[PDB]
């Protein structure tokens, strides 16, 4: 996250850091055994860490465990990134409590000019690099349709979305990426893309969640 703040020991209780040894993506906690994330953060060998605040210091409301399954969207195209959404389910039923909780899926979808927050783990220059260890945290808009597709000409799909400033300064980075975007309570985005970190006139672009509602439901139902 570039240019927002630190959000604060779980005070953002769905986040969760996907790890293979190091943390190397985000993800949103949706129930109890269930975890949603970008499909470009596929990779075999995830643990999900849920309750961080600090991921290199154990400060005691963490809880690691291990995926027993991955589902990558039928659909995704890496070339695209049309469809960057995944599924994991946790090998056993997470704790729940006020620090580690489910995020609510969407009944419909949110229209631009809603504010937004997005957190993660992730870079937090523009220029450069700097990893934090502590969850930042930035509220942002989602942009209309019109002014994403003029940013990113002939890239934009109806699963995706815009969100941020086109002044820069403010954005999602490397690092953020299958992290949440929640707005009004309800999980509206995926940390997916972009072109630099915080640049003028190059927003984040973010997984549009309500287009997939019927897909999760029917797949964690059936798995
Ligand atoms: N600034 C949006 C973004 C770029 C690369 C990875 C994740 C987010
Ligand atoms: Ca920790």
């Amino acid at each position: 996250i570039v240019g927002g703040y630190t959000c604060g020991a779980n005070t953002v209780p769905y986040q969760v850091s996907l790890n293979s040894g190091y943390h190397f993506c985000g993800g949103s906690l949706i129930n109890s055994q269930w975890v949603v994330s970008a499909a470009h953060c596929y990779k075999s060998g995830i643990q999900v860490r849920l309750g961080e605040d600090n991921i290199n210091v154990v400060e005691g409301n963490e809880q690691f465990i291990s995926a027993s399954k991955s589902i990558v969207h039928p659909s995704y195209n890496s070339n695209t990134l049309n469809n960057d959404i995944m599924l994991i389910k946790l090998k056993s039923a997470a704790s729940l409590n006020s620090r580690v909780a489910s995020i609510s899926l969407p009944t419909s979808c949110a229209s631009a000019g809603t504010q937004c927050l997005i957190s993660g783990w992730g870079n937090t220059k523009s220029s450069g690099t700097s990893y934090p260890d502590v969850l930042k945290c930035l509220k942002a808009p989602i942009l209309s349709d019109s002014s994403c597709k003029s940013a990113y000409p002939g890239q934009i799909t109806s699963n995706m979305f815009c969100a941020g400033y086109l002044e820069g300064g403010k954005d999602s980075c490397q690092g953020d990426s299958g992290g949440p975007v929640v707005c009004s309570g309800k999980l509206q985005g995926i940390v997916s893309w972009g072109s630099g970190c915080a640049q003028k006139n190059k927003p984040g672009v973010y997984t549009k969640v309500c287009n997939y509602v019927s897909w999760i439901k029917q797949t964690i139902a059936s798995n």
